[PDB]
């Protein structure tokens, strides 16, 4: 139980009679009144007490990631890496350390939709026993960015207009494609977020990076760079466009109870951390300095290696206090581990832990149950606001006679202190400026859109496309087309299409064929399709729903949730039609007699919108997922032009169409359905 | 202009240098290094000034009605209403008086979608010459409960179950639906959340109710009992559910679009303020008791006398600092 | 052990290496800069963690009573009083509860000195079994104001002026009693705070009191009126002003540390809690309204009746997460108690709860260790800053099916839940007056003075004469004299000489009645038990031996005795530069010490000039006992005090030693301060 430390603040209510916060017995449902239909009474303090707590309820959302959800877990490390790290987490095979695990989007607030186009973040906690270590990391493994100084430029142009607060979650608007275009350094980052990352099916199908190069430090002060990657054991996959926003309306919560109902069955999500591990001297080897945060390290150079797996296997029992309250730092560090000077690094580790003070208003937030570590903490820090704990030591300073020298001074050589690594240098004048190793803005961009499958590059135009096309000021979208030129002529070429904008000369500076594996997400199959979800869609009338409950109990034996729809709840259904939508399931197949509410009288019914059946599978087949039909239900394929002869595309008897429905959602998603430029 | 008062605090940017909070010109986009390829010095106070403000941006949304957007008027009273109120900013034909209104929902968080099915605030402040009069409405003329006591478990209730934090905006779930049924004064406030009053086709669709029978008074003491309604000049208008949910997605901001347009195209929204007046002894005259917050007064019984008109006409210059 | 609950949240550091708050063993000691005499870096993640928490240490002061140090202790009940109330820690004959206190001075801020002249706090919390039950009294049974509503602009005119914020921690400025001539009903307040009341001896030398009318009500819902009052087992004390002055500047701390000596020397402090009972229809009955707080009940008329005694025994170990930060408020009641329609009462429910906020910046205060109840907390609150708690239910509201009804209402037969006197009635306008039964503000300062020794009498004129002559108007003096004079014609008169303005009667409120237990020096104290003897000695010759003998014997007596002398030779306990008569309640100088009361022993660069004389001469001038044994008799002549005058002792150890003894039950000679008329020819 990763929870475990949690249980002694964990307060049980059952069975209990009602009180006040100061203890005493009470009841709460009647202000007390002067007379029967009197005013209420000042020296009412059940009252008082009772909405006080309400009126306080809210804390301040997170100025960035505001929209977010998380689970606890183990982390289980599969070695003994002393040969490259003094981190105690790491230090043996088989050693566990509990974690909690933060997924988020960016820009949107804390009510927004989960399938909103956005960067994501990955933030995970080890609770070691060497101190709290956090990997505050995101789904894509470069940043907008190249100096923390320019963060808030960043998130203001990105987050709503701040006349009239629009638009909600979204980069789809003038002032965010105005710093794109006018610091081209954000055109990496904007290529992966226009990519299938932008738009995850769950958290459980993202990769996650810390994208910072680090530094793993030995015993002995030896340090090799590092880059770490979260490797997901259920595969990446993605939605598409057209499907999200209609996702972000059925269902703002999609991927917070993907994640909750995964946990929820045992089926416990997993990653796999891995590094890439650089010599000191190979820091500017690889056509990039690695102290940047807008490039990558193609695995060409340097391959993955694993260390260790870890598993969320443990939902929070009350989201605010674990969830909302919990306060992830880049600088939560420990030995073994140290920064590098990379410029976007060293400014979070500032803004992390000042913005606490906000969220929190106090300075002890860290001894808030979610955020305590399990190692113990001696210092001579006392008192601010909420000051929870009573502290034994009255001489509270160093140096001292008085406390014996206690607590004592720990370092590299004694008391398994943290120490920075030994060899790092400063050299060179004091400046305000950037190295110009940093100033190639298109090359990575290039590659990485050389990198996708062509379909895939198509879903990336077809999001540069919709979203540059709210820009209502043209010299901005020029501006932006002259960025993207410098990337691909054709990537301009064809974004200029939709904007009505010719088609620049090319400028082939940065231009080069050059591809780098893992970071496509259509490129590969599921190596699982456990808790993947079918919708069936049945009808209370004839026997179709029968048949609808043998295809579930064969399909739920693969791991998959099977949900059958009809027009009412009767025996065996899971969900009204009135209340289901393709976007909630991976694959939709029609249950053998259920034709009937795909024309005529059994399509017009006061118990659902009209169509609605015939909506849920032109959605799923559009979509690109795998739909199918049984027997006689084949004529609903029929009923929207969608023929057994296409991939993806399923028909006949029961056993033919599961085994199917089940290869299919090893694809997930059906690309020969989406259109290309000139095809 | 309704915001004439706001000006003095308006602060131009334009043709400027960047400067501190402090005063004193910068430039702010290099951190300071020591050496080219070097860290960031604890002294660079451009980078921690710019930075901590920007740290320190957010503050609490509102326990309810979190999600909303607001505007700028004017009322203009149609009389002297000074036989059944002393209020100043009834007292006399065609007085002015400026206004800003906040409409939302109730149940979802800030950046939850407008066409969420919702109760919706109508929250209107008369800045009067004597005071500040605000008439904290919805857009449905009752309220779920008898007790005030009893909201922080309506409130738990509708919003999202806290141990996973889901449904956000949305009565469609377990919790909402028990206090339903185990308090059933609760009844007829979801009956209209449940009708059109759910799904607004905009704010400027929307009537608006103070829902609790207030006091008029005299110069000399004379009191009637009185309900507010705002009677919008636009017409009442509402969505279908299954529009409103792809809306949701499509586009969160409808609403708040809807009322900046309205405004910035010359087409500023207009309602009626109206009142019902009720004698002192007719409290409980009517079939219900008039102190009764889950009740409303039919018309047919007391029909609406018009006090006046709001317009508004202005949007925000910073939505933070003004809604 | 009171404070046991509090262990767990306790944290030893002995033995430890340093962490960051975080957990990871660090130092500390040395920031990371980038090169030799380089910059400091900001990656420097120990330095900042470090001083932001520094940083942030503070927390607004109390916005009244900001100024005081409490304790741990026991209540123990001497029966069962379920006969009068439902209140579960009045319950059981010898039934312990778990009590914390906090006294305090009012008007001073944080690091004011405690001997100021002012009201003092005295508040306690019970935590009882059935929630905590806070009594936050003061230890004056009156106070300034009738209403509520006017406690900002008490507390704006006596605090600073807002120009300059001058002064600090005193009512004698033109504010104040601008406020107290203009709002009458402050003067019995501010006749009991220019009385010894106002500069106590010590936090245990003081009675307390609720103040208000309560009601104590029956599981059947029977009621009674109730005035709260601790009776202190140590004995009233009090200071004079001259010397509180002084205090004031050689030991700010001499309050809180009197307090914490005693505890830690194995002297615990000791109140008993008594109770005066008024049947419901007899609140009018006693020449005022029990609703009026600036009135108290003559004992005459209602006597004390004890039902326990509470006794502080442990000092806290940290005094900021203890002392600093517990909340009282008088709307933590509990069931068998209730509140009456005083109007000050009703507003100070409102005004505690809503201070927290500001104090403690979020709504989760009561989880904090030393607010925390120890009978369980059961509610669907939830979030707010800072929130400690995981809560397992789900389905926090009510009524609900899913919860099973739990957490469940409690009331009068179910749960034994709080509830509202039952007979309690409304009946009236809707009114912002004041009942005309409030309207006498002058009886009871009158009853109050009448109640005093001659020379109480004169402390009381005496320091209205000080204060009143700070006030630079002219018409506020006058002002102030027309108000005393509605008092007492002769207080009027006396205090208009000391600010040179004229001497007519004005009897409408003029009365001799007296009542008893509001005198501080008409009576003994029960126990000498430690108190100070500073005994003057010298490190030449052989007074020092004599010295420890004399303070071996007195120690066995319960006295804490400190030796003194010209420099920290073998048993001395303080150097003549450190030492002062405030510090001490007697003064003894050792056989042989006379050498530095003159000539040579009395000049040398170890201490200021004079300072032994001014030791003897202050403890005398105050009213102390004080002695010399031996050939020190020298040292009274040679300030001109006589060996058989009252409260002075000369002739052998034994004698010495018996004499101070004696003496310091008298506590303070009255007969040393002269009285109005004394000087006349
Ligand atoms: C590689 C670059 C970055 C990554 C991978 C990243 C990632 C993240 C993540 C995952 C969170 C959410 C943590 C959670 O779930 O609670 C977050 C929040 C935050 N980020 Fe970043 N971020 C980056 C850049 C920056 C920069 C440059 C700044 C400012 C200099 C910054 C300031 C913040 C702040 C203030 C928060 C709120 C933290 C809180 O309120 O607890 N981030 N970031
Ligand atoms: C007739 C019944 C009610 C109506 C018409 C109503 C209306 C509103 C409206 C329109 C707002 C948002 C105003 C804005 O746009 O800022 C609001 C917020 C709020 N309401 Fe109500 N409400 C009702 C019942 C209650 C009750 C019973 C309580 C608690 C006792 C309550 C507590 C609050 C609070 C604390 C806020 C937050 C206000 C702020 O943060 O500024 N409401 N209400
Ligand atoms: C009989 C009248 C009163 C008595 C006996 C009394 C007593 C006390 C005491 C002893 C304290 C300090 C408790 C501690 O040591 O922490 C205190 C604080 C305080 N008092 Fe009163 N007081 C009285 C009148 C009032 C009134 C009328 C108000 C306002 C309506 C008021 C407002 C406050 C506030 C706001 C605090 C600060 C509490 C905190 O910060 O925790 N008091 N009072
Ligand atoms: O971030």
């Amino acid at each position: 139980d990763a929870r475990q430390r949690l249980k002694e603040v964990e307060v049980d209510d059952n069975g209990q009679f009602m009180t006040t916060d100061f203890g005493g017995n009470i009841e709460e449902q009647f202000s007390l009144k002067a007379g029967g239909r009197g005013s209420t009474l000042l020296e009412d303090f059940i009252f008082r007490q009772k909405l006080q707590h309400f009126d306080h309820e809210r804390i301040p959302e997170r100025v960035v990631h505001a929209r977010g959800a998380g689970a606890h877990g183990i982390f289980t490390s599969y070695g003994d890496w002393s040969n490259i790290t003094a981190a105690s987490f790491l230090g043996a095979k088989d050693k566990q350390t509990p974690v909690f695990v933060r997924f988020s989007t960016v820009a949107g607030s804390r009510g927004s939709a989960d399938t909103a186009r956005d960067v994501h973040g990955f933030a995970t906690r080890f609770y070691t026993d060497e101190g709290n270590f956090d990997i505050v990391g995101n789904n894509i493994p470069v940043f907008f960015i190249q100096d923390a100084i320019r963060f808030p430029d960043l998130i203001h142009s990105v987050k709503p207009s701040p006349d009239n607060e629009v638009p909600q979650a979204a980069t789809a608007h003038d002032s965010a494609w105005d710093f794109f275009s006018s610091q081209p350094s954000a055109l990496h980052t904007l290529f992966w977020a226009m990519s299938g990352n932008g738009i995850p099916r769950s958290y459980r199908h993202m990769d996650g990076f810390g994208i910072h190069t680090f530094r793993l430090v030995t015993e002995d002060g030896k340090s090799k760079l590092v880059k770490w990657h979260w490797k997901t054991k259920q595969g990446k996959a993605a939605l598409v466009w057209e499907e999200a926003q209609v996702l972000a309306g059925k269902n703002a919560d999609f991927h917070r109870q993907d994640l909750w109902d995964a946990i929820e069955s045992g089926n416990a999500p997993s990653w796999e951390l891995a590094v890439q591990l650089i010599d000191e001297d190979k820091a500017q080897a690889y056509g990039f300095d690695l102290l940047d945060p807008t490039k990558f390290l193609p695995e060409e150079f340097a391959p993955l290696q694993v260390l260790g797996e870890m598993t969320l296997n443990r939902n929070p029992m009350n989201y605010f206090a674990e969830t909302e309250q919990i306060s992830f730092q880049p600088g939560h560090i420990v030995r073994g581990v140290d920064f590098t000077e990379d410029p976007l690094l060293q400014g979070r580790l500032y803004s992390y832990l000042d913005t606490q003070l906000n969220r929190h208003r106090g300075p002890n937030f860290e001894q808030l149950p979610i955020n305590r570590p399990v190692s113990g903490v001696h210092n001579n820090h006392r008192d601010g606001q909420g000051q929870a704990w009573i502290h034994k030591n009255i001489h509270h300073y160093s140096p001292s006679y008085l406390n014996k020298g206690y607590p004592a001074q720990a370092n590299q050589t004694v008391g398994r202190g943290f120490f920075t690594t030994p060899g790092r240098t400063a050299s060179g004048v004091l400046n305000r400026e950037l190295s110009a190793t940093f100033d190639d803005h298109y090359t990575q961009p290039r590659l990485f859109f050389n990198s996708l499958t062509p379909v895939e590059q198509q879903f990336v135009i077809n999001a540069i496309r919709f979203e540059a096309s709210h820009v209502t000021n043209e010299q901005v979208k020029k501006n932006v087309l002259e960025q993207l030129n410098k990337i691909s002529n054709d990537v301009a070429k064809r974004v200029a299409v939709a904007l009505g904008l010719e088609a620049p000369q090319p400028d082939p500076t940065y231009y080069h064929n050059n591809v780098t594996r893992g970071v496509s997400i259509f490129n590969e199959s599921l190596p699982t399709i456990a808790t993947l979800r079918v919708g069936v869609l049945s009808t209370t009338k004839g026997g179709s729903l029968d048949k609808a409950k043998a295809l579930k109990e064969q399909l739920e034996k693969d791991g998959l949730k099977v949900t059958v729809i009809a027009e009412y709840l009767a025996s065996g259904v899971d969900q009204t039609y009135s209340a289901a939508d393709a976007t909630a399931f991976d694959a939709v197949v029609v249950a053998e007699g259920a034709e009937r509410v795909f024309s005529g009288k059994g399509a017009m019914s006061p118990l659902f919108p009209a169509g609605r059946p015939s909506q849920i599978l032109t959605d799923g087949y559009r979509w690109g997922k795998p739909v199918a039909a049984v027997g006689s239900a084949k004529k609903a394929l029929q009923s929207i032009g969608v023929e057994e002869k296409e991939a993806g595309v399923y028909a006949g008897a029961q056993d033919e169409v599961i085994k199917g429905v089940e290869e299919g959602l090893k694809v997930f998603k059906f690309l020969e359905r989406f259109a290309v430029d000139g095809d």
